[PDB]
């Protein structure tokens, strides 16, 4: 069962992700304007660029994909908790609901955090320094910005489930808070890895690596509270 449930439930997750990506397709234009909103109001001078002669569709597909992954998040979380919880660690069926709902609300919190906090601060470290506006008025690509935003929101959306999963592991006695405290530097490496992947440059990389390390020191605290 331990082998098969992984496969099955993951297939269900891919199904929900695909269907969710399908539903988000038609609304991807409105979502595109919503995503273009922060850079528009915060920096009216900056104008977007379509890059290669025609690629309007790639952005549509990427947006529909990411948003589709976000829509499928309750289902994916459900399958995840259903894969872990019932087998070993807890054996409490009443503790399933606030755990799932909590993880969902924290996923949403991660999204909103990425969009409303990290994003306008990310633009501040890039286009937001001094008189440099000379060097981008109509200078900016759409794909760069949009992919950056999507990857940022999805990343921080997932990474906000760190304190939960880690609290569960530390409560179950799987991972000791000490083992996490000794792993801090390697998690710095991980943070700069994620940052290197999603963020275009060093500035934004280190910028979003900060809350990642922040959420890591939250988990070690919840571990001390799990043991005591």
């Amino acid at each position: 069962e331990h082998l098969r449930e992984l496969r099955y439930r993951l297939i269900i997750s891919i199904i929900a992700f695909l269907i969710g990506s399908g539903i988000a397709f038609y609304f991807a234009k409105y979502v595109f304007e919503i995503l273009a909103a922060p850079i528009l109001k915060s920096y009216p001078e900056v104008e977007l660029i379509t890059l290669s002669p025609t690629e309007p569709l790639f952005i549509l597909i990427k947006i529909s994909l990411a948003v589709g992954f976000i829509i499928a998040s309750p289902v994916i979380l459900y399958q995840f908790w259903r894969f872990i919880e019932p087998a070993l660690y807890s054996h409490e069926k009443r503790a399933f609901i606030p755990l799932l709902l909590g993880s969902i609300l924290l996923f949403m919190l991660g999204a909103l955090f990425a969009y409303f906090i990290v994003l306008p601060l990310a633009l501040k470290f890039l286009l937001g320094l001094g008189f440099t506006q000379l060097l981008a008025t109509p200078y900016l690509s759409v794909d760069m910005y949009i992919s950056f935003v999507l990857k940022l929101v999805v990343a921080f959306g997932i990474a906000f489930e760190m304190p939960i999963v880690l609290y569960v592991l530390q409560k179950a006695g799987v991972i000791t808070p000490e083992q996490l405290a000794s792993f801090r530097k390697y998690f710095i490496v991980i943070a700069f890895v994620i940052g290197a992947i999603i963020a275009p440059d060093v500035s934004t990389q280190v910028l979003m690596a900060i809350p990642l390390l922040l959420l890591y020191e939250i988990s070690i605290f919840l571990g001390k509270l799990a043991t005591r």
